[PDB]
C-alpha cells in the first residue's frame, strides 16, 4: 500500500535509529544537518522505487507485446519473455532511439538502489572509522568541563564560606579527523551531482523510447513462418519511472548547496559554547576555538551538538544570559543554583 | 481489510507516539492543538489513499479499454497496458476535457501522498530544529520553579517553628523560537490551502473525464489493419477519487481556521499558571508574562501545557481554589499539605 | 477467517487498552458505561463490515453484469468495470428505484466506517480534552483523602496510648467538567440516533435495488452496434449488508437507552463511598456531594469508579460493614487492623 | 520488494550483530575490517539472489519453449515443465554452446548462495573455535592492565601524600592463535579468488546460450506425429544473471586485495597502545609487542581494537597528548583527572 511505505519511509525513524548499544548513549556522533542530508538522499530514492511499483499505480507486468491474434495464450507469453530477455541482445531488437534507453529502462529500479547504497557508504564509513575516536574524546571533554565547573564553584563557594583546554589545544593540531569528514561530505557531493547527471539525462529520454520493435526469429523459428518477422513490444512504466526521476533529481540538486554548505566546516562553528565557560573565572577566557582546517573545527561543531545533554552547560548557559540581562552577579547566582548533579 | 485500516489510522496511536528516547519523557513539546492538527492533516490523506483500493471497493484494475471480440486475452491485455502507459503521451488519447485530467487521474494517490509527506515537513522541522532548546529551557525552569516553591514553604515552616525569573525576563528579548513557531505554522496553513485548492479542483472535473479514446497505432502497428483506430478505454476508481476528494477538501476547510487561529500566539495565552506561583510572596507577586510577539510567550504556552506534570504546581493550584472559597489561609494548608516530594 | 475477526473484535481488549503512559496507571477516567458503550458504538460497525466481506460469505466480486455470449473474457470484464464506476454517473444507469440506492449499496462500507470514526470522536475529545484535569484533581484528593484517615487513626491511637474537603466544596462550584460530559454523551447520542435512521432507511429497501441496468454506450461506443443497448448488472452482497444492517440497528436501538440513562449524571451518583469517611470522626460527617448539574456530581462519579484502588477506603468499608453488623467500635477496630500502607 | 531487500541486506545490522551473551559483552573478538570482509563477501551474493528475482525484474517463469498454436494450454505447460527439467538430461536438448551452460543458467542462484556459504565458513570457524580464547585472555589482559594503572597512580598519589607483562611475553612464544587466523584468512581468499574464476567464466558466456532446442520425444512420444520435432526454448533472466554476475566479480575482485592486506598481520601492528602505559613509570617502558608471526602480534590486534572500552587507557592517551603538547607533568595530571572507576 502507498500510505504503508509512506509510514515506512517518512513517519518512521528511518535510518534515524540511534545506535543500540551503551558506549553511545545519547552521544550523537554525527551533525543533524548530515543525518538529514544522509536520510534524504538515501531514502529519497527506495520510497521511489518502491513507488514505482506500488499496487495501485502498477498496471501489470513491466512489457507487453501485442502477439498475433493467431497466437495462443503461452505463445504471447513466450512472445513477452523474449523480448524482455531480448532488451539485452542487441541484435533481436530494433528501436528508433537505441538499445541504451531499454537497458536504462529495464534497469531502472537496479540504478536507483545502487545509487542508494553509493549515497549510504560514506556515512557508514564514517561511522565505523571515525566516529568511536570523537566519541571517546568528546565525551571525555565534557566530563573533564564538569569537573572544571565543578571546581569553579567549589572555589566561589569556599570563598563564600586545564587539562581538557590543553587537550583541546593538542586537537587543534592533527587533521586526519577533518580530512576524513570532508572526504565523506565530497565523495557525497561527487555522487550526488552524478546521480544528478543521470537522472538529468533519464529523464530528457524521448518517451517514446519505451516502445521498441522485437523479433522472436533465433534458432529454429528462423524458418517458421507462423511467427511474425518483428512485434510491437511497449514497456510500460517508463512514464512512472520519468515522473519519479524528475522528483528525485528536483530533490537532489535542492540537496547539493547543503552538502556544499557543510563542507565549509569553519564557517559553521558559531555561537561559541566555550565562550559560556570562558566567563568563567577558573576556565581560561578564551574561546581557543575557530580558524582552522584543523580536527578543532569539527570538534566543535561536534560539541555545539552533543553539548546540551550536560546539565553544567544549561546552568552556565542561563547565567551568561542573566549576565546578558545583567541583574545580579554570576558566583552568586551560581551558588544559589545548586546545580552540581 | 476496511476495518484494519480504521484501527490503524484513527484507533492507534498513529503519530501519537511519545518520544522514545528518555531525553524527553513526559515533556510534550508540542501543543496538544498543534499535535492534532498534524496528525488529521497528514493521516487523513493517507487513510484515504488506503480506502481508495481498498479490496471491497476495488472491483479490479484502474483501466480496462474494451478491444474487439477478435482480439484474443493478451491482444486485450496489451491494449489495457498501452492505454495506461499512453495518459501520459499527449499524442495517442484523445479526449474531450484534455490531458491534464487524465494525468490527475491516474497520479491521484501520488498527490496525495504528497500533500501527506509536505504537510509532515513543517512539524518534522520544529521537531529537530527547535524542540530541544525548549524541552531544554522548560525543563530547567520548571526544576526551579520547584525550588521557589520549596523555598516558601521552608521560609513558612521556620517562621512557624528568582532565578527562573530572571530567566523568563531574558527569554521576554529573543524572538527566535517564535518566529520558527509560526513559521511552521504558517506553512502548514499554506500548504493546506493550496490543496484545498487543488482538491476544489479535482472535485469539479467533469466526472465524464475518465472517459478517453486511445490509439495503439505507433510504429510497426500503424500499417496494421487488423486494429482498430481508436479504442474506448475508462478509469475505473475516478468516481472514489472524486468522493473522497470531496471528503478532503471538506476537513481541511475545516482545519484551515483551527490552523490560523493557533498563528495567535498572544491571543492563547490564557489562565495563567504563573499567576498561582505569584500568589505565593516569595515569588515576584506578578505574571510578568503576556502581551507579546516574543518567545515569552511560546513558553507561557507551552508552560500551560506541561506544568500538570508537576506536582508542586497542583498543591499550588489546589490552595488557589481554597482561597477562591475563602476559608482558611495560603501558608498553614500549605504546610499541612506535606507535598515536597 | 471469521473467527480471527471474533477474536480480534470481541475477545480481544480491542479500545480496552488501558492508557500506555506512568501518568494515568490505574486511573480509569472513564465511567465503565462510557468505555463499554464506546467499544460497542464503534467496534460494532467494524465487525460488521469485516463480517461483510469474510471469505466465506463472499463469492467474488461485487458487481456481476451477464454480457452477451459473444464477448469475450475481456469484453465482459470491461462491462462489470464500467458498470460498478457507472452507478454513479446517473446518465448511464436506469433503475427502478432510483439512483441513491445504487449510492448506498456501493459505499455501504464507507458510510459504516464514518459512522464508527463519528462515534469515536466524542471519547477521542474527552480523553484529551478533559481528562488530565480530573485525572490530576482525582489522584490528588485519593492522596488527601488517604492522609485525612491517616490522621484520625494516628488520632485515635495517641489517644488509646480538610483540604480535600474545601476542595470538593470549590468543585462544587464550577461546571466546566460536566457541560464537557454531557456534551460528549449528547453528541453520541445525536450520532447513534443519526446512524439509526440510517440503517433502519437502508435495511427498508426494495431488495430489488441491487438489479440495476447498465448500458455502456458512451463515446465512441455509441455507433458500436455488436455492443447491446443495455446490460443486466446485480450488486452482488447487498442482501448481507441489509441483514448486518437490521443486526446494527439492534443494537444500536439498545444503545440508546443506555446513553440517555449516563445522561443523568446525579441521578446515578449513588452509595455514597463519602458516607464511610464520614463515619470516622475526623473527616467531616457529611456526603456534602448530590444534587447538582455541577462538577461535583462528576467527580463523585469518578470517585466511586476509582476509590477501589485506595486500600485506606476498602479498611474503611470493611469497618462499616461491621458496624451494619454492629458488633466491636469503629476506633478499636480500626487500630486492629493495622493498614496504614 | 527492492526497496525491502535493500533495507535488510544493507541498511540492517546483517551480521553485525553483536554477540547475544553476556559472556562477550562489548568485546569485539574480530577486527573490524574481518567483520567488513566477512560482511561484503557473504552478504553480497544473497543480495544478489534476491535482486535476480525481484518480481519487479522478473517478467513470470524462468523458461519458455513456443509450443505450436495447435498445443493447447496444458500442453505448451508440459513442453515448459519437460524443457526445463531436461537441461540435465543432455541427451534431449541440442544447444550451440553445449549443455555446462545451460546446467549453470539454471543453477546460477544454488551456486551463488555456496559461495556465500563456503565464504562464511571461515569466520564460523573463527568464532567458535578460537574466539573464546581470545576473548577470556584479553579481558583477563585489560582488567591486569587496569589494576598496573592504579597501582601507579596510587604510588603516585602516596608520594604526593607485571604479571600481564610476563602473560604478554608468554603470548609471544606460541603461534596457535595466528596459524588459525591466517588460515581462515586464506581459505576466505581462495574461496574468493575461485568464485572470480567462476564468474568472470560465467559473465563470458556466449549471452545466446540462453537459447536452446528441446525435444519432447522419449517414449511413447516417440511415435507420436503431432509433436514437432524439436522446441526453440529461451531461459529468461540470464541476462539479469550475467549482469549481476560482473557486479559480484568486480565487487569480489576489489576485495581480495583487502584480505591480502590483512594478511600480513604484522605490518598491521601499529599506533602502539602499548607506547602508552610504557609511558607510566610502574609498568615496564617497552613495547614489547611487534616484529613476529606469533600470537603476539594478533593480541596486540585485538588490543588496539578492544582498547577503547577501558577507560584507564582513555586517561592515559589522552595524558600522552598532553605530553605531545608538553604543558605540565604526567603524575600530577594523573593525580588530578581522578579517573579510577
Ligand atoms: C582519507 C580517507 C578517505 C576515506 C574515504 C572513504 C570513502 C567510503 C568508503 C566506504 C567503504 C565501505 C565501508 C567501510 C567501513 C569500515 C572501514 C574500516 O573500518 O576500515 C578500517 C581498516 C582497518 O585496517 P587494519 O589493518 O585493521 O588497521 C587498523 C587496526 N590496526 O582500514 C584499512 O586500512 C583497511 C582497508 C584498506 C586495506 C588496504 C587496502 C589496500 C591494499
Ligand atoms: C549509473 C548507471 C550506468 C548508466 C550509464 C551507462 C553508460 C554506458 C555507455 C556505453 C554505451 C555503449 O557502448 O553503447 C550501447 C551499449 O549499451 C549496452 O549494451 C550497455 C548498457 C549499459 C548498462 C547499464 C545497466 C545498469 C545496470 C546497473 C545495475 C546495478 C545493480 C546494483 C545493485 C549500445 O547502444 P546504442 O544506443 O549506442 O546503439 C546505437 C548506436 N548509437
Ligand atoms: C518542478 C519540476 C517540473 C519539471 C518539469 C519540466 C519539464 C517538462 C517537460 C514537458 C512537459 C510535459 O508535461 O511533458 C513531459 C514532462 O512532464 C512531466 O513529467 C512533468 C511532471 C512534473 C512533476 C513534478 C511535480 C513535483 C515536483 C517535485 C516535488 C517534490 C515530457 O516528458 P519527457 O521529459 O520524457 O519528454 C521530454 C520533455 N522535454
Ligand atoms: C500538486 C500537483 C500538481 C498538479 C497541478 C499541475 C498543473 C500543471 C499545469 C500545466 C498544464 C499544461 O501545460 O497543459 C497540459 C500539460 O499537462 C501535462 O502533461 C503535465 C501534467 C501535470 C503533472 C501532474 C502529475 C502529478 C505527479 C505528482 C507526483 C508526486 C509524487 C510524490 C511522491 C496539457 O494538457 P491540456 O489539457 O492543456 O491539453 C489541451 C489544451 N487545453
Ligand atoms: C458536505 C459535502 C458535500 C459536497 C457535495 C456538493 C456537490 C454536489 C455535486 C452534485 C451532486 C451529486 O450527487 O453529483 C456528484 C457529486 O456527488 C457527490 O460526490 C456528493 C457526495 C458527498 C459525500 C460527502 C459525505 C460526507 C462529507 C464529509 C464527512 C466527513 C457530481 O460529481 P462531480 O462533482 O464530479 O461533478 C460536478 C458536480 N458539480
Ligand atoms: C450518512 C451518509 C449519507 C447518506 C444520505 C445521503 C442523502 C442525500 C440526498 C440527496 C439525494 C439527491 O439529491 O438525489 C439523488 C442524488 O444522489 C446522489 O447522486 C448522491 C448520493 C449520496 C452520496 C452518499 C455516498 C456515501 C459516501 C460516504 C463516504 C464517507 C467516507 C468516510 C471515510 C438522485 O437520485 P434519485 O434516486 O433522487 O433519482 C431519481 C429521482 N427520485
Ligand atoms: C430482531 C430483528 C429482526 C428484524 C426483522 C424484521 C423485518 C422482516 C422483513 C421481512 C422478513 C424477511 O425475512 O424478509 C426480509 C427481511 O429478513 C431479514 O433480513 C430478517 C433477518 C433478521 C436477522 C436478525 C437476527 C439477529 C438479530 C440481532 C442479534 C444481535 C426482507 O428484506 P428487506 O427488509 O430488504 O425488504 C423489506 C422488508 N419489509
Ligand atoms: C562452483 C560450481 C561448479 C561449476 C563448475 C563445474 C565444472 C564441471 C566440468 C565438467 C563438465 C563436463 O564433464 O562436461 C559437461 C558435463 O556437465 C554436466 O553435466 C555437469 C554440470 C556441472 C554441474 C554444476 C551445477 C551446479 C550445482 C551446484 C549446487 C550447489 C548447492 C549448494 C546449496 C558436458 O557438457 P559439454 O558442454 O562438455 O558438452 C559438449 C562437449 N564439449
Ligand atoms: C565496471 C564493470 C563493467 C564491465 C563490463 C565490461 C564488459 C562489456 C561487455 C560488452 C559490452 C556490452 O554492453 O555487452 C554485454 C556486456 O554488458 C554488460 O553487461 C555491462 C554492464 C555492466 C554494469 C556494471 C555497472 C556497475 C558496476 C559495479 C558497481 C558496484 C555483453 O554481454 P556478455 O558479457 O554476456 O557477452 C560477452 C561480452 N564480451
Ligand atoms: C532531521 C533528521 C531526519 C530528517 C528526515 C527528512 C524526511 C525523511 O525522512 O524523508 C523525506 C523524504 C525522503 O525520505 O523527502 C521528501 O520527500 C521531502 C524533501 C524535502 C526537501 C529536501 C531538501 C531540503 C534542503
Ligand atoms: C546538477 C545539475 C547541473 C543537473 C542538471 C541536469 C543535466 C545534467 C542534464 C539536463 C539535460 C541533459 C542533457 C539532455 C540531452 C542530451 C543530449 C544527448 O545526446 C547527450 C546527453 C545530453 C547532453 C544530456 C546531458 C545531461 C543534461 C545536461
Ligand atoms: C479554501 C477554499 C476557499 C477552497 C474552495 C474551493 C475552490 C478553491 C475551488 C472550488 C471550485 C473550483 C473551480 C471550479 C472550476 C474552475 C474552472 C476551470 O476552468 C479553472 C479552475 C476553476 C476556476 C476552479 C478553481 C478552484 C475552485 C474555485
Ligand atoms: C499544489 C498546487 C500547485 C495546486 C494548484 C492548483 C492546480 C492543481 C490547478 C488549479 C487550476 C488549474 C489550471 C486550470 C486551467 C488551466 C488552463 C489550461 O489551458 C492549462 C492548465 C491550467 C493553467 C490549470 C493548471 C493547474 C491548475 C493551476
Ligand atoms: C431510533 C429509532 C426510532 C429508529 C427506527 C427506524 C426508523 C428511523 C426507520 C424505519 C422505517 C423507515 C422508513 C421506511 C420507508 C420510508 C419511505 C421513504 O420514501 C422515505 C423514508 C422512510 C419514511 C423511512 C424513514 C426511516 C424509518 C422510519
Ligand atoms: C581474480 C581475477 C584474476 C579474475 C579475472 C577473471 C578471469 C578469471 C576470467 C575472465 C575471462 C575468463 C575466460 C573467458 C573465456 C574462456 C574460454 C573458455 O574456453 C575457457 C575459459 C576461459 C579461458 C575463461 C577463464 C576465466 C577468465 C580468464
Amino acid at each position: 500500500a502507498i500510505a504503508q511505505l509512506a509510514t515506512e519511509y517518512v513517519f518512521s525513524d528511518f535510518l534515524l535509529k540511534e545506535p543500540t548499544e551503551p558506549k553511545f548513549k545519547g552521544l550523537r556522533l554525527e551533525l543533524a544537518v548530515d543525518k538529514m542530508v544522509t536520510c534524504i538522499a538515501v531514502g529519497l530514492p527506495l520510497l521511489l522505487i518502491s513507488l514505482a511499483f506500488a499496487q495501485e499505480i502498477s498496471i501489470g507486468t513491466q512489457i507487453s507485446c501485442f502477439s498475433p491474434s493467431s497466437f495462443s495464450w503461452r505463445q504471447a507469453a513466450f512472445v513477452d519473455s523474449y523480448c524482455w530477455a531480448a532488451v539485452q541482445q542487441k541484435n533481436s531488437l530494433q528501436s528508433e532511439s537505441g538499445n541504451l534507453p531499454l537497458w536504462l529502462h529495464k534497469f531502472f529500479p537496479y540504478i536507483l538502489l545502487l545509487f542508494a547504497i553509493l549515497l549510504y557508504l560514506p556515512p557508514l564509513f564514517w561511522r565505523f572509522a571515525a566516529a568511536p575516536h570523537i566519541c571517546s574524546d568528546l565525551k571525555f571533554i565534557m566530563e573533564e568541563l564538569d569537573k572544571v565547573y565543578n571546581r569553579a564553584i567549589k572555589a566561589a563557594k569556599s570563598a563564600r564560606d586545564p587539562i581538557v583546554e590543553q587537550y583541546l589545544k593538542t586537537k587543534k593540531n592533527s587533521n586526519n579527523l577533518i580530512i576524513k569528514y570532508i572526504s565523506c561530505r565530497l565523495l557525497t557531493l561527487i555522487i550526488i551531482l552524478l546521480a544528478c547527471i543521470y537522472l538529468g539525462y533519464y529523464f530528457s529520454l524521448s518517451s517514446l523510447s519505451d516502445e521498441f520493435v522485437c523479433s522472436i526469429k533465433s534458432g529454429i523459428l528462423r524458418a517458421d513462418s507462423t511467427v511474425p518477422d518483428q512485434f510491437q513490444c511497449k514497456l510500460i512504466a517508463v512514464g512512472i519511472f520519468q515522473l519519479l526521476s524528475v522528483i528525485n533529481l528536483v530533490v537532489y540538486v535542492l540537496l547539493a548547496p547543503v552538502v556544499v554548505y557543510t563542507l565549509f566546516v569553519p564557517f559553521r562553528q558559531k555561537t561559541d559554547v566555550l565562550k559560556v565557560y570562558e566567563i568563567l573565572p577558573t576556565f581560561d577566557v578564551l574561546h581557543f576555538k575557530s580558524e582552522g582546517y584543523n580536527d578543532l573545527s569539527l570538534y566543535n561543531l561536534f560539541l555545539e551538538e552533543n553539548i546540551s545533554e550536560v546539565k553544567s552547560y544549561k546552568c552556565l548557559k542561563v547565567l551568561e544570559n542573566i549576565k546578558s540581562s545583567g541583574q545580579g552577579i554570576d558566583p552568586m547566582l551560581l551558588l544559589t543554583n545548586l546545580g552540581m548533579i
